DNA sequence: GTCGTTAGTTGTGGGACTAAAGGATATCGTGAACCGAAAAATTAGTGTAACGGGTATCCCACAACGCTAG
């Protein structure tokens, strides 16, 4: 900005609005509805996960016996629909990995991705 | 004496002549002239640059807090 290469930002006005984790209240299973329940700053809220019992169903109950790390986190509204987009802290996944094994990964326009593993060819 | 018949030539024509390997050849003579056919080569004619919003995609960088008081 002292030289001058970048232009003063002009949001839009379909933006996602940020809310902060010091918001969130009232997080809770209520079984009789089947969703999770919680207050956006004074506002109930039935959370849809619909036909995803598995995936990030284990992850909104990781938070309400406080297990999980969550963030600043942002909402979006897209035509009647309400998403939250919810930055949870996740972490890393250690695995039985080597060094000295080398994967030899290209990218090509005709093949998005070849990798080498020894004798291994994907 | 004369005519058809039969058998034995006699001349003439058509059909055979291992298997295995290999496998190169050279091939004259000349009369003219005009018309038609199609296949080929040469020649004659037309040309952009940035712009308004608005929006689809790309690369490229950064963020995604924590504490205190009413």
């Amino acid at each position: 900005y002292w030289k001058g290469e970048r232009s003063l930002p002009n949001f839009k006005k379909d933006m996602a609005f940020p809310f902060g984790l010091q918001g969130i209240s009232r997080l809770v299973y209520d079984e009789e509805k089947k969703a999770f329940c919680f207050r956006l700053y004074r506002v109930p809220f039935k959370t849809y996960l619909g036909k995803d019992f598995t995936d990030k169903r284990m992850l909104l109950e990781r938070l309400v016996k406080g297990d999980v790390k969550l963030c600043a986190s942002n909402i979006q509204l897209n035509g009647g629909k309400i998403f939250w987009l919810a930055v949870f802290e996740i972490e890393k996944e250690k695995h039985s990995l080597k060094p000295e094994v080398i994967a030899e990964a290209s990218l090509s326009l005709e093949y998005p991705i070849v990798v080498k593993t020894g004798k291994n060819r994907l």
